[PDB]
């Protein structure tokens, strides 16, 4: 008999957000070899003909880990570190700590997050890069530079870095950035702020995905600032749009990127962002640099493929039965 596979994930149906995403897909994905929920809490009344749980965040959906593990010990319990549990979480928080050594395997959504992990827990580590459709790619104009960051207002993000990049760059017309993400920390105070100082920037607030990805396919650049990140869905989005990317230099990032990827910035440096917005424009008056990020890029875009993540899916999911 098939599995009856239920994901855990913290977000609230119908979401616009990286978690909902990622189980929806996950749920789309298995289909084809398994029967497939996705709940935001574990027990509930059909929780008894279940037979595997990915669970979605190691403190987040601690509760609901540490239930189907007394429930099933042993057997059918894997948990995925969407970022903030692998990157803050699991150094002192003794619930994220619990749901590690509870779990069957362990997902990672990059190749460098099992580093992360406690050596003791490698070995059951296993990576799935996420997926995504593409996007054809549109050749763009020379004559300004438009860059774009997609990201909800949370402090994780680090929005403080673009807001500092933009006005390092207020003075420049041939340069515009826009800002899509909900207010989500008083950031959007701050990005409102940002908006009447510098008419360059512009915080176009939360955008349905069909149009944000349209504008990450329109722009010549993704800029991402992320202190942390599991995987960021908007940096494969750009990627399989044809349009490259400016990240933090963090594991998050640098896993999606590449280790030699020549787009990396010293995270939260401000000015080594807008040195590289900077360089990004002039390579447009001349191969430039957002050429070379380019060919970059479409290197990297194989890995997000939804054919390789529904394979790597269906692996784990015999690992678990
Ligand atoms: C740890 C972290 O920092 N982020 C993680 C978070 O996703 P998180 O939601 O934080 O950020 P992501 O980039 O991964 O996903 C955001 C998604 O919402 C969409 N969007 C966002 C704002 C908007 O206004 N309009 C719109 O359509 C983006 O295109 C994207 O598809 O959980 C995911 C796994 O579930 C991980 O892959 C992310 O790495």
């Amino acid at each position: 008999s098939n599995p009856s596979l239920v994901i855990v994930s913290p977000a609230l149906p119908g979401a616009n957000n990286g978690n909902w995403r990622t189980a929806q897909r996950w749920k789309a994905l298995l289909s084809p070899v398994c029967s497939a929920r996705v709940v935001q809490q574990w027990p509930d009344a059909d929780a008894s003909a279940d037979t595997v749980m990915l669970a979605l965040h190691a403190r987040r959906s601690a509760e609901s880990i540490a239930h189907w593990a007394h429930a099933h010990p042993g057997r059918g319990l894997g948990v995925v570190l969407t970022g903030t549990d692998l990157y803050q979480d699991i150094g002192s928080d003794p619930q994220a700590q619990r749901s590690l050594q509870l779990a069957q395997r362990l997902v990672v959504l990059q190749a460098l997050g099992a580093e992360a992990l406690p050596p003791e827990c490698r070995a059951k580590a296993r990576v799935v890069y996420q997926s995504t459709s593409a996007r054809a790619e549109l050749p763009k104009s020379a004559r300004q530079l438009r860059a774009v960051m997609v990201g909800h207002l949370r402090q994780v993000k680090s929005p403080q870095t673009l807001f500092d990049a933009a006005r390092l760059l207020c003075g420049r017309e041939d340069i515009r950035i826009d800002h899509i993400g909900d207010a989500g920390a008083g950031l959007g105070e701050l990005a409102r702020a940002l908006a009447s100082d510098c008419p360059g920037y512009r915080w176009l607030g939360a955008l349905p995905h069909a149009q944000t990805r349209q504008r990450i396919q329109r722009a010549h650049v993704l800029v991402h600032t992320s202190a942390l990140e599991g995987g960021a869905h908007v940096i494969m989005e750009a990627v399989r749009s044809g349009t490259p990317v400016l990240a933090s230099r963090v594991p998050g990032n640098v896993g999606m990127l590449g280790n030699d990827y020549a787009g990396y910035f010293p995270h939260g440096d401000a000015a080594a962002l807008a040195a590289l917005l900077e360089a990004c424009r002039a390579g447009q008056g001349s191969a430039g640099l957002l050429d070379s990020l380019r060919t970059q890029c479409a290197l990297r875009a194989p890995l997000f493929d939804p054919r390789a993540e529904q394979a790597a899916l269906f692996q784990l999911l015999n690992e678990l039965q």
